């Protein structure tokens, strides 16, 4: 009862070129995928990529393959997988793609009367997402997915999602669990590329993340704000007091400047300004200002002393509420 | 008459199928699974993963393999593995796994008269360890380990521990050896997931970890908890010594600052406040709270000298109580 | 009518030598060669390296393929690639290249009834860059890429681009992004070289890079700056003021002192000095300059106080324009 | 003449079976294990393993292998390996083992007329040694290195050490160099662990790594010795002097904290107290009792100024000694 | 005109066994070897090893592959290297060697009709390189290159250089480029060395490196240099300037101090003492001791103030000139 299983596959096989595309110069091969995310893997800002974990499914429509028997279906692994022709799929974007083998290669193979054939096939893509870092840390980052045919035209292998977005792209409840991001949502888009060997069909599928704040403000913000509050204290200091009050804008302007340099080590090479370095900036001025206030006030404390201890009484009020004035523009224009 | 076994092995694969799984069109093919883990591999914290090494074993039935012959069993290797069905077992968080192949491939697979088939394999696999560090480092970590068939769903092939917990997970006494974490013991569970593709059984073992203590402590605790006392020296010191307390206060608030940097250096970029962090802002609270008081007593040592000096004094005996009085409900707190 | 095809592969096959070139002893085999770069990989400066992603295509006439039939194009895939002969091209710049194999090894094969074979083979290379670091960050780097025959001297296999520079070499709009680097253009060149085995034809692909910059501006540059202008500061001080004015010397020398060492931490070990170091060794003299100024000044406050006040406030003027000064000369030097 | 070899080889080959151990049903095979070390590879503390290139060897006697001919010897290669019946011989121990390809597969096989074969095999093992660091770093590390069958239980395949020790494990003088540890000695052992699918033969070797100081002497224990030395000038200066001695001990105490954080970063993160750490934590006391020692006289200088200046002077001379004598105690204790 | 070529391969691989060296039992099979550096790649002080990208290529005669045709030569790939024999050539230190696969396998097989075979094959080797840095970095390396037969000894197997040196060993003028490393020269050599399984013949390349010093001048001798500079400054400021000259001993101390650290991270931990070592002491004891002789004078400065004040004065002459002193004899002992 066993063997009727063994005696239709041989059928199949028989007379069977899998270096020939299904419906080949008879129609268009139509590919329908659908994405399982197994587990969206960390993000590296520093490399701008990431890692993902998906059950990457393929269906189309082969009659070579159509059989008649008591079971309507044929489930089975890799070791048919090689015996017939499959689509040359490939990620545009996917630096190093390399499959699980342990402990047999993660492949299904599902066939049915009609000839439908079901690909599943698991994979880890270290892809690589850009990203606009103008608003960084305030940032939602759009990490796509691309991939396509590598030698069927578009006039040959067409992809398209099954059904809607919704079920095209499926992702596990703990899969997406990421240190520093939140997985809004998913989306999903094809397009045509016209090159030299002729157009492709690419399927796109963007990863909305929002990024959780909340790390640089132990990390960054929190000693900026705390350094600018101390420098703040040498006017509350007697002016005699040269010495004491010269340490304060010393150590809080270097303590800002080794701030910048390690808030950029984790942070990727970029050629231009983030919202945290302007941020940075501001601290640096407001610390760098407080010193300029104590050596213009020493300066001028013999010629015109009143003068001197109304600007350090006045510079006592005016740099927080400053600094706490500048803190609601800066987080109220970036959230929201 | 070592022949004889040789025709007993050709007369098994004689007309045998490794494409169709036992019993198949017949009855759910049943599997049992017991783990013996040769060595429990590092904990990533930073990678939020581990390593492990372990001897996978598998048990089921085929008929198929029924012999008679003067020897009740069959020791092998992996010669005759791929010449035979197998489970396509997979780990669904496991996310890079790689047998060893030196100096040859760890495979044993032995079978009896009645059929029964063993299959021991040998596996290093980087399976993620997701962790809420809310309690930090004082926490109970407990890393899962998921397997399950890839392809066959619930309704054809059944994955069952065998006999009862102790028995199905073994530990051996010098693997389970770890850096900064206690091996308090193992559980195993089963569950079934509906999916696209079908229902498929589920096969988790959860390792319980208990963090040991000390290491933070002569890392971070210590520091901070001398910080501390180094300012509070400050409180020691004549008024007057505008300069001398200056420098405490400075240099202390500073010392803080970078062991909260350097401190997560080391920890997981998570995005929310560990018990480490609220011992920290504490501490800082303390060194930066005692400048504070040397500012406002060396403001107001003019106007009213008398109660500053009883602050200062007041203020030697505060600070260490408060400070006492804070980690005893710290430890006690997450010590229970 | 689908069969009609897999009798024609066959009978190319039948007789057919991989191990032989197309028009052996007859004439010369020619080879054209058209680069599409997928996406300009990261350039690590540490490691004189850059990762670059390609479709790398080759053309050549076999007669031995010649076929007639309905259909005037045989596109395929990489199972006919090892099948029949081809090049054994490689990169002699290339330290390590892998392609990529996931889900199908990128490979096209495409054959017409004249016999002309279209190879297109994907391809990810991290091959070396050499560079000369004199004008460093300002610098116009060439990266180069070389390929030829590792067994084919010049005689029987000859590399030439197809048509002109811009078509031989195609970059992707969004695929020349990096993070501190401008994809100004791309050039063409071939080469004859001589050696043991016999001369071998060369192809050179160079890529011209204009490094951007702004990201040193924000870690070395700005710190340099400010640095400078801190110490400038203890000349707006009292002579008398020795202590404070001690601590801004001090602390500015070493605070560039440490960028010296940190700034050169990311770039390569190279053993010669670069543009940014010859600024930050004027940087470090004006800081060093300054304290020998006030040790100097404090020295002579004795015996002849009025020349020390005319140093001390001619001072506050010399040093700012000095470096306003040298700024000019430094970046016009190199902005032009 | 060369074609008797080969007929030779055919005939060996002719009716024999690869998997089936020799003398199978009739005795207990017995494999003969010699050790040749080709280089000592680096030990990675932090990793907890060690690299190691050796030319492992293995003798057995296989009555199917008898011939006669000229030659009584069949010097050969990886060739012939895969083709006979060979030990599955792993590694309990080793965490990642990969043998060379690279220019051939580095493996030899020797068959004589009676039978025995000798199959030396190279290999490069990422082995684990565990390591207590209770004394560290004046520690005498035993790293093993095991090994044995996978799937042929101690009843059937047993493995021996040849002759004594000293022949069995052979070390080349060139290959047994590191930068930190002294390789004093080899030892070998044999042991039979029982487990679920049978007792299985262990073959045990440890080498006696002694490490050589003078790294860290460099590195940790003689900044502690100058900064406790620096931190003791300070009762060489006058007691109204507050801001100077007020820096000494500020600076030195950091300078010793800084000092414990860095020591321990390229140390692994073991959650117990080292030697060093003891070490570290006696000079932290000299420097901070030293603040206390400046604190407690600035204190009392004002009521009872006599006794302060007698603990001053005797200050000066009570903590070299104390330090100079725990300096004795400590290297003697731990050199003995 | 073709055809003649396939059958003569056939003719050769007819009755032809790969697994018997040529010319065995008869006499010694002779290899020449020529190498051709085309890089020579990074040398990783830290891991003590480099990495070299060569062709290496060697040269024997088989009478077996004796042919007679049109073509006195067979230019080849990799296709035919598998089918006929080749010796099991190894690298002894070589740790890691693999080869180039992309686009084909790099091989090159060529065969003469007197039945001369040319075998070239590219690789990749990160073999290790000791070094006695015991002049570091004033030192010249010696970074050999050992390769032999694994299973052939010197009896059967006997490895030459073809011609003299300079022809045997060919280095690319772009490839020998390294950041901190001159290549001086290559020279050859050749050894028998005695082992268990026999006499197995040793072939030797020795590259001269000559390190480039600049790049830690500019990273470690010249901080320490402006470093004793910086600290001899507080010799010209007055005694009873306390605090002003305790700040210039405590921040140079600790800045040799970090230097000390920071220098060694990047080099081998390394248990003896180098050059720069001694020369780092050296500056220590300038800052060191400058701190001593102002804690000296500000102890006896009310005792004896004349000779204090001469002891200061000498003292801003000393020191200059003996470090002045020193340097001449720190280069000139090891420049020379
Ligand atoms: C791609 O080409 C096909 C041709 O049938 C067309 O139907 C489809 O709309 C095109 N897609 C886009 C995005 O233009
Ligand atoms: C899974 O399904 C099987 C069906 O026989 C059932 O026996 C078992 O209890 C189910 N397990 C769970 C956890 O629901
Ligand atoms: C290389 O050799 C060929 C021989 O035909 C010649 O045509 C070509 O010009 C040469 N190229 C160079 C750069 O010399
Ligand atoms: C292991 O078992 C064998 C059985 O013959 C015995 O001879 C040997 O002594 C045992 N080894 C140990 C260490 O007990
Ligand atoms: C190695 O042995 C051979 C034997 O013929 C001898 O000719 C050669 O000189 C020996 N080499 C050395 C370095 O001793």
């Amino acid at each position: 009862n066993i063997t009727i299983f063994t005696r239709i596959l041989d059928g199949l096989l028989d007379g069977y070129d899998n270096r020939l595309r299904p419906g080949l110069g008879e129609r268009i091969t139509q590919v329908r995928t659908d994405m399982y995310v197994n587990s969206f893997g960390p993000v590296s800002d520093t490399e701008m990529e990431y890692t993902i974990d998906i059950f990457f499914a393929q269906t189309w429509k082969d009659e070579r393959l159509r059989f008649k028997g008591p079971m309507q279906r044929l489930p089975l692994n890799n070791l048919l997988a090689s015996k017939i022709w499959t689509p040359d799929t490939f990620f545009h974007n996917g630096k190093k793609s390399f499959a699980h083998w342990m402990t047999t290669p993660n492949r299904m193979l599902r066939i049915w009367n009609d000839g439908r054939v079901l690909y599943t096939l698991r994979l880890t893509i270290s892809a690589e997402c850009p990203m606009d870092l103008e608003d960084f840390p305030m940032d939602e980052q759009n990490c796509p997915l691309k991939f396509g045919s590598y030698a069927y035209p578009n006039s040959e292998v067409v992809y398209v999602w099954t059904n809607g977005s919704t079920k095209s792209v499926v992702v596990a409840e703990d899969g997406s669990r990421l240190n520093q991001y939140h997985l809004m949502g998913q989306t999903v888009g094809t397009e045509n590329i016209s090159t030299s060997t002729g157009e492709y069909t690419i399927m796109t599928a963007h990863f909305h993340l929002k990024r959780k704040i909340g790390y640089f403000v132990i990390q960054t913000y929190l000693p900026c704000i705390m350094t600018v509050i101390l420098s703040q204290v040498s006017f509350w200091l007697n002016r005699e007091s040269v010495a004491a009050r010269t340490v304060f804008g010393v150590t809080t302007v270097l303590t800002m400047t080794t701030l910048s340099i390690s808030a950029r080590n984790s942070l990727p090479k970029v050629a231009y300004a983030t919202a945290m370095d302007w941020f940075i900036a501001v601290c640096y001025a407001f610390v760098f200002s407080a010193l300029l206030e104590f050596a213009f006030v020493n300066y001028i404390t013999k010629s015109q002393p009143a003068r001197a201890a109304k600007i350090d009484k006045m510079s006592r009020i005016v740099f927080p509420i400053l600094f706490g004035t500048f803190n609601l523009v800066y987080w109220a224009t970036y959230l929201n």
